[PDB]
C-alpha cells in the first residue's frame, strides 16, 4: 500500500434484507438501501455509493446479481474520473467480487485487481450515525464523499491513519457499545460536525487504540 492508487472495495452492505419473521411464521424479503464503500487507504477518500432498493425491482438470485452492480458502479465511478485519478490496484474484501470486477474492467488493463485477506469491516460505518441514516434515508442512488481520517494526517502518516481507522472498524463491529465507550474518553470528547471521529490528542489516541485492540482481542 501507499506507493499508485489503490482503492479497497467493500460489496458487503450492497444488498441488505433484514432478518424478521412476520406474524404468518415466514421470513420477510424486502430489502433495505445498502451502499459501496470506495477506499483509499493512503488519503483517507471514501467514496459511498448509495444503493437504493429501487434498483432490485423484479429478478432474482438478487445476493448474486449485487456483485455485478457493484462491479458496475465501481466502472461507472472509475470512467467518471480523469485517468490520473483513476486506480491502479484494486482490492476486494469479498472473493466474490473478483470475476465481476475483471469482466467490467476489461478497458482498463492497467488496472490490478486482487483479495484480500484483511479484515476491514465497513459495516461497522453502518453503525455510525453519519452513515447510517443517510443510507437509510436516501431516495434514489447517489455518491457521497468522505474524509475518513478527518484532520489526522496533519500529524500523522497515512500507514499510522490507516492502521488506526482499521483498529476502530474492527471493534465497532466486534463489540459496537463498548467501542463507543473507549472513544468517549471523556464527557467532553466531541466529534466536529464535518468529522467522522471524535477530537482527541495524539496521547489520548495512543491509549485508545490499546484498548481497541485489547477489546478486538477479547473477541
Amino acid at each position: 500500500l501507499f506507493s499508485q492508487i489503490i482503492w479497497f472495495v467493500d460489496d458487503t452492505n450492497v444488498y441488505r434484507v433484514p432478518i424478521h419473521k412476520t406474524f404468518e411464521g415466514n421470513l420477510t424479503t424486502k430489502p433495505i438501501n445498502g451502499a459501496i464503500f470506495i477506499f483509499n487507504p493512503r488519503t483517507g477518500q471514501l467514496f459511498l455509493k448509495i444503493i437504493h432498493t429501487s434498483v432490485w425491482a423484479g429478478q432474482k438470485r438478487l445476493g448474486q446479481l449485487a456483485k455485478w452492480k457493484t462491479a458496475e458502479e465501481v466502472a461507472a465511478l472509475i470512467r467518471s474520473l480523469p485517468v490520473e485519478e483513476q486506480p491502479k490496484q484494486i482490492i476486494v474484501t469479498r472473493k466474490g467480487m473478483l470475476d465481476p470486477l475483471e469482466v467490467h474492467l476489461l478497458d482498463f488493463p492497467n488496472i490490478v485487481i486482487k483479495g484480500s485477506e484483511l479484515q476491514l469491516p465497513f459495516q461497522a460505518c453502518l453503525k455510525v450515525e453519519k452513515f447510517g441514516d443517510l443510507i437509510l434515508k436516501a431516495t434514489e442512488p447517489q455518491m457521497v464523499l468522505f474524509n475518513l481520517y478527518d484532520d489526522w494526517l496533519k500529524t500523522i502518516s497515512s500507514y499510522t491513519a490507516f492502521s488506526r481507522l482499521i483498529l476502530i472498524l474492527r471493534a465497532l463491529h466486534v463489540n459496537n457499545d463498548r467501542a463507543k465507550v473507549i472513544l468517549k474518553p471523556d464527557k467532553t470528547t466531541i466529534t466536529e460536525p464535518h468529522h467522522i471521529w471524535p477530537t482527541l490528542t495524539d496521547e489520548e489516541w495512543i491509549k485508545v487504540e490499546v484498548q481497541l485492540k485489547d477489546l478486538i482481542l477479547a473477541d
